């Protein structure tokens, strides 16, 4: 259906390199649609930056302890599809945070808690797939000053436990999207 | 941008045909991507039912008073995009219900409040567009026995005022989905 | 992956209407990609004829005992993809027949043995999916005047056993098509 | 109609670069859908390998005398289409081999004889086209040990003459795929 | 890349009631497979159930004429409405350029051809689940045309229907083939 | 709608890199469909020539003073759409020149005035958009010997005023293309 790989023992960093096509397959032998969830540092390299806006105003994307979500879908490489899914997934996370008594807020693809930004994300396409990245702060250390952040520990949430519950939630989200797309007749 | 039309004074019943392509243009001359919001009865004619499951199970889809959202997007007619978009929109309505002091939750594409179903929705495509319907009960009368439904009236929400506030939230969501798809470069 | 349903307990006739979108989901509740193999009569109503040339030559498509394969794939509805896939499937059946000691040959999408035609097939699309039909003559009773047919019975092949073995071959063919499509990088 | 260029006498080596877009037009001015068939060495450069599986087990793809087929189709750049069309072509070559009295069988995209692999192949897409490469061993020298190989010479087949007959059969295959795709009406 | 099909019906007249806009029309009726352009002459009386322009339906317009040159184009390309619309206006533009070689000061307003403020044509572009379908119609006479908009025909311009049909058909086929050839000789860009 | 940016203040040279995707957005902050018209020199680097026939003929694309039109549309990346649109725009310019009392003619995508070439143009796609460039000669100085060339100056057309009028006509043409595509029903 969809491959879920949660790297639970070691750690892996994110330099924006994992956004490329076939990243999950080339590095994990995971074939087709897949969600790879890991935890590590965050120092996106300029040459791997997808947001053309972050570049024009050379913004810096940093973090030390962040939870990473790498999604690759071999669907029609439509930028509108990538954008829609990304915000649907962020919205699922925002709702999930409420199970922990946390009042999250969504501003497009960004998640906010008590006015502070908890996440980062990007959605785009390759010539053969949809790639999406979601990042949730665990600790606010290493994050570039300007806007202020917040993380999972300060919110009283165990990361490894959140990775299990949230990865499951996102997979369910995507599978429901696929199933619903197959039970409806086209209309004139 | 996107066209928005909220019908506040007249009532319009939904028998399922509003789901057809070019409905907004044929009926009101609204050209291109549009969202039409109105209120009226709901009794979907078997010949107009989109969910094939619902036909298989001979199910009824009726309500005496419901707020309706008919969306047409002239994007690539992909069923997966239609499906994604549909749930992101429902998710936005749920987040909007929190601003009203309501603990609503989402179960795929259905809206729930205290174990009772508040909505109905369907998403599909025509040969030239994406079409989405979202129905929200105002009253509980006329709604088919099976699930326990709840309406906006019992939740103490003025339909007219909600239609305005939710319509603006849904249009804002779609336009952001669009702008975001335009600010990212493709990846290898 | 894909669902396979071989109707073994009873006969089902083909009037061409099984070529329509969501046929398998509507009649058997099978969601998504699917192959439904069954046995019955064949009498295509001019109403349901897909080959435009046949409608021109006012030809008849009938047979009293035929093995039917109805394939539906919810992939991009591309007529070229439907046509390529159809002929690959026909080619697989021709190779399979040699495993039974039969010398079959292919002429595009038609199978021949002893210069006689054994099959009929059609590949088209709906607004939401690819649809393919393959019919193999079990007996040559009820077949039209014009050209010689030959059926499995005459070839000494058991329909039941062949339905089982060919259905698995086709499903495996389609699965490999899908797997290979996911292990290759795009090129410049 | 499609373009065919057979390079019999001059030898062209294959290092994997011929798989890129516009290769045929760019080098020989052959515009549009085309099949170029030549002979030469094979030594695929790891930076030019399309199959990611091989990059994983970092295999080697080489031989000293191989018949090469480079196909480019400016159809919708769909990986599923590239994959299916590929396998239909490999299948047509197998059917051709039977005409030479060869007991050839297919295993996905590979041709075997006596349990030995006679070929290599790959199918992928560029942002503007479909590209397929089929390689047949003429001789087994230079080939890397692991899986046992076999060549056209050992089969007692004249390379040049096979090149002429095989190229023709492949072009005919693609042309029927196209014509069949234009004679069918779409279905509901 | 290679070619396309053309058929000019010179032996008789065929009336356009809008149903020729349907997919596989040329193949169903004339056996012409694939991309094609069919040119004929006859009356124009579009049935409301065959009308494609939704705006014509809303305004309840009559699409009539007693003598018109019809062009029915079908292209089995990606059934994209934007492609259909672009291509349709490129062809009307070519027809405009062509009238100049006949000494006519004609102009273009979208997909409509005008001469001295008077409308000479009608046209529509759309898609079917499997193809692009385009219709172009040029008044031969302005008889039978519903009153309102000032119409002009080929006769009043001193152009021979038959000869124009032949030259314009060739002009449109060449236009399409250059559109195809140009798409094939360009590399994609990052 | 569509963003139009006419650069009147300074000049900008075209080396061919402006044809890249998101050029207008990275350089001017213009998001979405856009037309950027500017004036400058034409010196196209071989590593950025798009017309492969130009590479094969080793042609030079030089000019000292030229009016440049760089169009980017985030529509389906269909090379046939790119091609079609490009020649429709060139046809508009040719029509526009008539209102200047000039006897212009069109040869595919090239504009002619008395057997002399006034323009250069290319149409292609990126993995996410359609990119077109139109170039009109202001002065025939710097253009390589070969085809008798011609410019705006010699036609007595003020570049600045023409840039203003031509730009509005192109934008206008693109909108009608869009609008017309939205008011038509699909056909069976």
């Amino acid at each position: 259906s969809m491959e879920l790989l949660i790297i639970k023992e070691r750690r892996i960093d994110y330099d924006g390199s994992a956004i490329r096509s076939h990243w999950a397959y080339r590095n994990f032998g995971i074939l087709g649609d897949s969600l790879v969830v890991f935890r590590g540092k965050c120092n996106v390299k300029v040459e791997e930056m997808v947001d053309i806006e972050d570049l024009r105003l050379r913004k810096e994307i940093k973090g030390d302890d962040m939870v990473h979500y790498i999604l690759e879908l071999f669907w029609h490489p439509d930028i509108l599809l990538a954008s829609s899914l990304q915000k649907l997934l962020i919205a699922r996370l925002v709702e999930l945070l409420w199970n922990y008594g946390i009042e999250a807020s969504r501003r497009g693809d960004d998640i906010y808690v008590n006015g502070r930004k908890l996440s980062i994300s990007i959605a785009t396409v390759s010539p053969v797939s949809i790639k999406i990245h979601i990042g949730l702060n665990v600790k606010t250390v290493g994050v570039p000053p300007g806007v202020d952040a917040i993380g999972l520990e300060e919110l009283g949430i165990d990361p490894t436990e959140f990775m299990e519950r949230s990865a499951k939630a996102l997979v369910e989200e995507i599978e429901k999207v696929r199933k619903d797309s197959l039970k409806v007749r086209w209309v004139t």
